[PDB]
RNA sequence: UGUCGAACGGCAAGUGCCCCGAAGCCAUCGCACGGUGGUUCUCGGCUGAACUCUAAGCCAGAAGCCAAUCCCAAGACCAGAUGCCCAC
């Protein structure tokens, strides 16, 4: 029913900082800035050490508990990705 | 037509009949007026986990509902505001 797999960690290198405040992500860089919101079940964002490592741990799981958790990694990544290399959006069009 | 002696003037015909008739009332027979903000789902879609819309994070919008304009109004008992004032 219920089981444990495994933890994620993110490392955060220089030029990019992430904070643990209010349980909240600030990321920041030298092209641009991002703050957003990421809760969910079990999952409780907790930053070590200011530039170490950001970690998310949940202590229960089940299919939606645990396919829930690395979407945040999916969703921190790009806080300290945007802050330093940016996505850029194209559109064309015909007539 | 009848009728007051006859005109004048009326009157009777449960308002004689007729033409016109203000006022009032009234006609999709006349006339005026009745084009507003959110919210969500269909949905186009975003990120991607475990590649796609959603499992969490999410814009967006027709109706829809919801208030609002509108009609009623504290037996919703208004410690709303306010005017005025007694005897004993």
């Amino acid at each position: 029913m219920v089981k444990v797999k495994s933890l994620c960690t993110l490392q955060i290198p220089e030029g990019v900082t992430v904070d643990v405040k209010g349980r909240k992500v600030t990321v920041t860089g030298k092209r641009g800035t991002l703050t957003k919101d990421l809760t969910h079940l079990q999952l409780d964002l907790r930053v070590d050490k200011k530039n170490r490592t950001f970690t998310v741990i949940r202590w229960f799981g089940s299919k939606i508990p645990i396919a829930c958790l690395n979407t945040t990694k999916a969703h921190v990544q790009n806080m300290i990705t945007g802050v330093t290399k940016g996505y850029r959006f194209k559109v064309r069009c015909a007539y």
